[PDB]
DNA sequence: TGTCAAA
């Protein structure tokens, strides 16, 4: 089961295939997100990143490895979190 | 909104 096979399966309606991608990548994504947001907020941001990746998977062209695309989604989700945090903290 | 080398 390569990432590409799992992605193809999800794009064909096999939702549970995506759970294998989450199991494969959640530790890496948490580590990445922890570079950007406070430790207590990492799980929330990681969860959002994975939901966004899943819901946008139909638009993923496969012009990179899945993880390359997911990595950038995670970074940008963290960045959006920081913008929202700035607003809430009146920065 | 999009995020597509890899990381």
């Amino acid at each position: 089961l390569t990432d590409q096979v799992l992605v193809e399966r999800v794009q064909k309606g096999d939702q549970k295939a995506f759970n294998l991608l989450v199991v494969r990548y959640q530790h890496k994504v948490a580590s990445l997100v922890s570079r950007y947001v406070p430790s207590g907020d990492v799980p929330d941001v990681v969860q959002e990143a994975f939901i966004k990746a899943y819901r946008a998977l139909d638009s993923f062209r496969g012009d990179s490895a899945f993880y390359t695309w997911l990595y950038r989604i995670a970074v940008n989700t963290a960045k959006n979190y920081l913008v929202a945090q700035g607003r809430r903290l009146e920065l």
